[PDB]
C-alpha cells in the first residue's frame, strides 16, 4: 500500500483529515477518510471530482483516492501550514487588520477562480482557510464536499450546512447563487477581525432564526479601530438581499485591499487573539459533537 496514515490533522462532517506519508517518495500528503456512513459517499466523490476540475493557487489540489465497499479515501494536497486559525492566528498574542485583509483578498482569489467557471463553494467556514506552509502566509481554500455548478437563472436549494455559516437565503429554504458564497466572506471577515460571530444563539435552532431575521452591529468596542474601509467592505457583504451583496469581482476592487499597495508600518492596531479564541474553541466543540 502506498500510504502510511499517521496522525489526525482535522476533522469535518465527511470524515476526518490525517497526516499520510507517500511511502516511494517520503512526501507528506493531507489523507480524507470518509465516517462508515453511506449516505457521505456522493459528497466525497463530489469533492474529488470538484478539486480537479480547478486548478489554481489557493485552492487546495488533489492527488490519489480510493475505497472499501463502505467508505472512501481522498489522498489530498497537504497544507503544512494547519488551519489559519487554530494553527496560525491563536499561536501569536496579536495580528492586524492588514494581515486578515492578505488572507481574505486570497480567498477571494480562490473563490473567484471557481465563480469564473460556474462553481459555488457552498460551504465556507473559518476552519477552511489553511496556510501552505508552517509560518507562512499563503492561503489554500478547502473542503469542496458541497459545490456545485449554479445557473443563475434556475437556482436550488441548499440543504446542508454548520449553522453559524449559513445564509438567510438558506435558512429560509430559497435558491441559493453564488451571492451566498459572498456572504460567508462577510462572516469570515467579521469572526477574524472582532473575534465573534454576530449571529450565534445559544444553540443551533436559535443561531439559524437570527440569521433568518438578518440583523447584526458593530457594537462591541474592537470595531472603533478597525479602519472605514474595513467595515464597509464587510457591510457590503452581509445584506439580506443577496442581488444587494458584492459580487466576487467586485469584492476584489473594494478599497479595503488598496493597504496591501503599501508598506506595513509601525502603526498598525494589534488585535488580541482572546475574543478569536474564545469562539474557535465554541466553533471547535460543534465538529466534536
Amino acid at each position: 500500500g502506498p500510504y502510511d496514515i499517521g496522525d489526525e490533522l482535522g476533522r469535518g462532517t465527511q470524515g476526518i483529515t490525517y497526516h499520510a506519508v507517500e511511502r516511494s517518495s517520503g512526501d507528506n500528503y493531507a489523507a480524507k477518510i470518509m465516517y462508515g456512513r453511506p449516505e457521505l459517499r456522493p459528497f466525497m466523490l463530489n469533492e474529488l471530482e470538484m478539486m480537479n476540475t480547478f486548478n489554481h493557487k489557493n485552492l487546495i489540489r488533489p492527488y490519489d483516492a480510493y475505497d472499501t465497499d463502505r467508505s472512501v479515501t481522498l489522498i489530498m494536497e497537504l497544507a503544512a501550514g494547519g488551519e489559519l486559525v487554530r494553527d496560525n492566528l491563536l499561536r501569536r498574542d496579536y495580528y492586524t487588520e492588514r494581515d486578515i485583509a492578505h488572507y481574505i483578498r486570497q480567498t477571494l482569489w480562490g473563490l473567484e477562480h471557481m465563480h469564473e467557471m460556474g462553481v459555488g463553494h457552498m460551504g465556507l467556514t473559518i476552519k477552511d482557510l489553511l496556510i501552505s506552509v508552517v509560518g507562512g502566509d499563503i492561503i489554500k481554500v478547502s473542503d469542496f464536499g458541497l459545490s456545485r455548478k449554479i445557473n443563475r437563472h434556475n437556482l436550488s436549494t441548499l440543504d446542508y450546512g454548520m449553522p453559524e455559516f449559513v445564509s438567510p437565503e438558506v435558512v429560509n429554504k430559497e435558491g441559493v447563487n453564488f451571492s451566498h458564497d459572498m456572504w460567508t466572506v462577510g462572516l469570515i471577515t467579521y469572526v477574524l477581525l472582532g473575534g465573534h460571530n454576530p449571529f450565534l444563539g445559544i444553540d443551533d435552532r436559535e443561531t439559524l432564526t437570527k440569521i433568518r431575521e438578518g440583523r447584526w452591529d458593530f457594537k462591541d468596542e474592537i470595531w472603533t479601530h478597525i479602519s472605514d474601509d474595513g467595515r464597509d467592505f464587510i457591510s457590503r457583504l452581509l445584506l439580506y438581499s443577496p442581488e444587494e451583496r458584492m459580487d466576487v469581482k467586485t469584492a476584489l476592487k473594494h478599497p479595503w485591499f488598496f493597504m496591501l499597495d503599501r508598506p506595513v508600518y509601525d502603526h498598525d492596531y494589534q488585535i488580541g487573539t482572546d475574543r478569536l479564541r474564545n469562539y474557535y474553541d465554541h466553533f471547535r466543540d460543534w465538529y466534536a459533537n
